């Protein structure tokens, strides 16, 4: 073709792929929700109020596990590709009322949301990521319809080979000796996923340009390897030494705690079906014929909106497609069952630590060592569940590692209960006896404008500990600025 | 053939049988051990010991666990079929002390033992249950060694057909509506194996022929069916309602038990396998059909798995099942842990002097419940022999709920004594509960051995006694 190599333009490839476009145009369907996934990007939190601001599958301690994190605010069921722009620009996480307009979080934020990354990394190199995400949200800085994820992202526009646009997943390939060249292209099929569909984080300035994204792969995919890994690449001590890495204190149980981030490829490739070379595409992008031939379907959504599964059958021609819908259930409904309770057992830890926190009552001698063991273990029964819930399949895409990730969150979080209870002498247990959803309510509703608003906070008790947010006019609505 | 309907000796089939005799003989290969099974008989809850006594993948809390029950004195990693009866009359579990010479358990203990179970059905009727099962055990009642479980347990000897010879089985699938003779080649590759492993118990006499099997499948095959059949099938209240079955009364804890056994059919038949209509022979019986039983693992190119799985190598086929097996050896080992701390929760409860919660019985009610319920769930993962591979979700799945009850256990217990017992249970439960490695019916004829552990300080002392039965023979 005669696409510039960098082009950022969607309907620059509309005429050359015809077919591909009207494909990768189905991701305009926001209709559609199935058993726990779906295109409706209702509240992941809510599970009281029906479609499409709830769902009967969401997860109601939501934001009181990231009180003090901007996924208190919104955290949404995805849409398909074609609206990744709009959904940036419309969520509540990107601060929309500060009188400076900034959005209080990196332009990194922008990395797996658009081709111009491209040209925005030419032009202002290790210095893009520290800016702030705001900087490049004017109408003259994306076009949101058209630039959002397209065909470059995974083409090479001349050749329309499948290509890298992403630095964090090419630094990756780098440290690991890895080269796209002589990569098969079974191997490159789930490789273009694996440059967003991952867990991520944002560089320290003490350890590299600020907000340049690393995915922490270097001590393996699994959730305990991501944890011993952020035991480093923190802030470094007045002694130079990197520091655990911090995401974030917890509002409540003040735990340095860590993120996670849709691990799509991290759970994938060592389950059933990443481990047999079985790629993002063979499932996502199933072969099709359409209009005197066969294409890959650039339909990128859930294959359990297809009651035949046909993307399925071309492995499995054997079964019906009602029988592969019940043995991704199989699993599904199990995770997402543990997985409530695994929220439920942190709540209860996060309360623990806080409880203990503010304990007056007499101390066990060894109070101050049972308690970092306790925060260590929310810490880390937090990052095991959030591995299992960040991830879009529940669960099926890797069944046995999600259902043990559950299990092993759940031990953690029961022990930093343990440690904090026996840290007071046992003088907070009477209180963590109850129902966790009664000493805790899950907080349903909570917003930038809503934290301007004392009378707001006071009606809950975790929000309680939120501070006041200065009363200000919103000045951005979607590219706005206003 | 001419061979007898209900032979029972396996040597009359050798001579129109060679192939399939010969591959049934290789069962007697009892020296290899895969990475968590494989067919040495050590004690499972030995961690401690070389083989053939102890292995590094064995179940430490085991006999705390069992405290009370049988299997608190002997229960092994298994063999082939060729050495059933073997095994049988070398198992502590039957009493081989007493002086009148019973084992104190049911006849009904033969039942997945030896084809002699037809002839002794026709013999007696189901007066044959509730015998004693040592009434069957002298060498002019069975032969070890050609009796053991054979070609007549899965084949009608003049035809070579598979054939059922399982009473418990027949019962289910006269109960369930089903037909032997309608099914598919396919199901009996299945349904043979199905005949004894599976979990079962039985009858109280209450209900039906005493100790009678029966297979408690009414309510489903899983964990929670089965927790809700055992609400019912007990003994009889005065208004003639039978009350919730238990199998045995934990020696610590007081509570009402279930125990579960090698519940294999259950536990694959909803599996990634078993959904799909593959068989146990597909994988156990590769094809003449091998008759060697044994751990598909044993193979390094798995040859077995790969008529269906054909573009895998061994090596791939191996790692697989290991990732299953690994993750869930590792939680049954902590479920087992936790299990341990709720029963410990609800003794230290029941012997508490302190202040109690206004609500104390029927916190105490629950907390029991709980305990009995979570110790279900981890016995249905520990006693199936896949170590998670016929059912990798069911099995984690299973292991978490079962902590979740034992963990509620030990939360409305320690709530009952208004928290009084909240330090006794903070520590590593290993040195509150030590595990208990050895304990047989002759060591608990010594108090002072007895003395050297809190749990088995529990139990009484059973009378100086003699040993007077040794295999088949008499002393
Ligand atoms: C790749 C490494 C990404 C980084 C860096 C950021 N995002 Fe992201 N985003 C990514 C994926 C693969 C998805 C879909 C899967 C999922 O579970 O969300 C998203 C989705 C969003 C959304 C929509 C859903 C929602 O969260 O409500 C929003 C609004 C969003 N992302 C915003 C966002 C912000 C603020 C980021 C910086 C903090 C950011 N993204 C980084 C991939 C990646
Ligand atoms: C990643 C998220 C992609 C997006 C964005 C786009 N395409 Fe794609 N394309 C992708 C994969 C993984 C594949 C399979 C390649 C293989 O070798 O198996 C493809 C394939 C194509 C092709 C080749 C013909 C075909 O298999 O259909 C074409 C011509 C193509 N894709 C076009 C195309 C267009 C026009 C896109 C923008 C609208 C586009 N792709 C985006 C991955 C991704
Ligand atoms: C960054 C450049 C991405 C690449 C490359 C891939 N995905 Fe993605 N995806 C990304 C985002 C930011 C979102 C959220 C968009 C929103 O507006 O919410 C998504 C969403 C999906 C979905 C859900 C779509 C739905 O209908 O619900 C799926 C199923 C999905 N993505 C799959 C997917 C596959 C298979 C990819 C490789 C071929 C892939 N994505 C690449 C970001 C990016
Ligand atoms: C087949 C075995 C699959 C492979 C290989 C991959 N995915 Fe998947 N995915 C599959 C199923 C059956 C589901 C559940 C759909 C449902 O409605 O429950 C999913 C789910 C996702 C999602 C969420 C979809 C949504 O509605 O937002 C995403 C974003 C996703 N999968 C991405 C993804 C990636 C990155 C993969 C390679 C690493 C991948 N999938 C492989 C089936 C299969
Ligand atoms: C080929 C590229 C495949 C596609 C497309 C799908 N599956 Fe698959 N599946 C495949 C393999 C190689 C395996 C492992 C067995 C092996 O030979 O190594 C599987 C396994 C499954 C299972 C069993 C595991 C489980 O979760 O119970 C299921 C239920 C399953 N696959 C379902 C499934 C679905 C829903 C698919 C479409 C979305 C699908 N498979 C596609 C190979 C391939
Ligand atoms: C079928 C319904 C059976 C009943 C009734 C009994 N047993 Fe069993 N036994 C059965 C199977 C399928 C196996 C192998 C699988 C396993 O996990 O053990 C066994 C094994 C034994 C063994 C050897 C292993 C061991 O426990 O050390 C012994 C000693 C044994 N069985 C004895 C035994 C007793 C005492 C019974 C009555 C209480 C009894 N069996 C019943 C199948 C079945
Ligand atoms: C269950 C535990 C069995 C034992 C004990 C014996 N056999 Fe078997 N046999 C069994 C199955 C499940 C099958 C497959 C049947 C099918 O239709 O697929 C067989 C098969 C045979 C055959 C048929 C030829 C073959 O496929 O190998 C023969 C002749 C045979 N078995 C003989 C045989 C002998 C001699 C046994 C005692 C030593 C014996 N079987 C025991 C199940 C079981
Ligand atoms: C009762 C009549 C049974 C029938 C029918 C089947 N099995 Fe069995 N099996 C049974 C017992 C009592 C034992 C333990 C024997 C001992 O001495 O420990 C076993 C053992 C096995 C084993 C383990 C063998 C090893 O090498 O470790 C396997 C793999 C096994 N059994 C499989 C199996 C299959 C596939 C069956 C149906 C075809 C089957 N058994 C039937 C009792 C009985
Ligand atoms: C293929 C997918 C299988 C099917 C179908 C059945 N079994 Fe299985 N079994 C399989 C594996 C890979 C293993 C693990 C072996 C190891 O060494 O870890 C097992 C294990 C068993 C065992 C225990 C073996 C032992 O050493 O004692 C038994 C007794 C057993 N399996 C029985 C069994 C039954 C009754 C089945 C049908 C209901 C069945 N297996 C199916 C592989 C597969
Ligand atoms: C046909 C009769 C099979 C034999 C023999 C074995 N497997 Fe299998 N396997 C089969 C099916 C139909 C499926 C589900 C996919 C589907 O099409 O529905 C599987 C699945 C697996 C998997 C993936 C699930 C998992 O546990 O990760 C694995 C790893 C697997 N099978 C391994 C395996 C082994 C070790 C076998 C020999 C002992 C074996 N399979 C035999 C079909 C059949
Ligand atoms: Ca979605
Ligand atoms: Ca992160
Ligand atoms: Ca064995
Ligand atoms: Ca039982
Ligand atoms: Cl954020
Ligand atoms: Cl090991
Ligand atoms: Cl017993
Ligand atoms: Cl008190
Ligand atoms: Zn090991
Ligand atoms: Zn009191």
């Amino acid at each position: 073709t005669g696409i510039a190599e960098t082009e950022t333009k969607m309907s620059a490839f509309k005429g050359q792929f015809p077919q591909q476009y009207a494909s990768y145009m189905k991701n305009n369907e926001d209709r559609i929700m199935t058993d726990y996934k779906g295109s409706v990007p209702y509240h992941k939190n809510d599970n009281v109020n029906p479609l499409p601001k709830g769902f009967k599958h969401a997860q109601p301690y939501l934001k009181n596990l990231w009180l003090g994190y901007p996924f208190m605010y919104e955290y949404n069921e995805t849409r398909g590709h074609t609206y990744a722009i709009d959904d940036f620009l419309n969520i509540d996480r990107i601060n929309r009322f500060a009188a400076d307009g900034k959005g209080n979080l990196p332009a990194t934020c922008w990395n797996c949301k658009t081709p111009k990354m491209m040209e925005w990394v030419s032009q202002y190199g290790d210095k893009f990521w520290s800016m702030d995400v705001n900087e490049f949200r004017a109408k003259d800085k994306i076009n949101a319809h058209d630039e959002t994820i397209g065909c470059a992202n995974c083409h090479d526009p001349a050749t329309m080979e499948l290509r890298l646009y992403s630095e964090p997943l090419k630094d990756w390939l780098k440290r690991s000796g890895k080269d796209w060249q002589k990569m098969s292209r079974n191997e490159k099929r789930t490789l273009v996923c694996a440059q967003c569909h991952v867990e991520y984080y944002f560089t320290h300035k003490d350890n590299g340009p600020a907000a340049k994204p690393v995915f922490p792969w270097d001590n393996g995919f699994n959730p305990e390897d991501m944890y011993q890994y952020y035991k480093g690449h923190g802030a470094k001590g007045p002694d130079g030494k990197p520091g655990p890495f911090v995401d974030w204190v917890h509002a409540a149980s003040k735990v340095p705690m860590i993120k996670m981030q849709h691990p799509e490829y991290e759970t994938f490739q060592d389950g059933p079906h990443g481990a047999a070379g079985v790629s993002c595409a063979d499932c996502h992008m199933q072969y099709v014929r359409e209009d005197g031939k066969k294409i890959s379907s650039h339909w990128m959504t859930s294959p359990m909106k297809d009651p035949e599964m046909r993307a399925c059958r071309q492995c499995h021609a054997d079964k019906t497609g009602e029988y592969l819908r019940q043995r991704v259930l199989y699993t599904q409904q199990k995770t997402f069952d543990q997985l409530l309770k695994a929220q439920e057992m942190s709540v209860k830890a996060h309360e623990a630590v806080r409880l203990a926190n503010a304990y007056e009552g007499h101390r066990a001698a060894n109070y101050e060592a049972l308690m970092a063991e306790a925060r260590e273990m929310v810490r880390k029964g937090q990052l095991f569940w959030d591995y299992v819930s960040a991830e879009n399949s529940v669960g099926f895409h890797n069944p046995a590692k999600a259902l043990d990730t559950l299990m092993t969150s759940m031990e953690c979080s029961q022990k930093a209960v343990d440690l904090a209870t026996e840290a007071t002498d046992f003088g907070i247990a009477p209180a963590l006896a109850g129902d966790i959803k009664k000493l805790v309510p899950p907080i349903l509703t909570l917003s930038r404008k809503l934290q301007q608003d004392p009378e707001f906070l006071k009606q809950n008790p975790w929000t309680r500990l939120l501070p006041a947010l200065p009363k200000a006019e919103q000045v951005w609505e979607g590219q706005d600025r206003a």
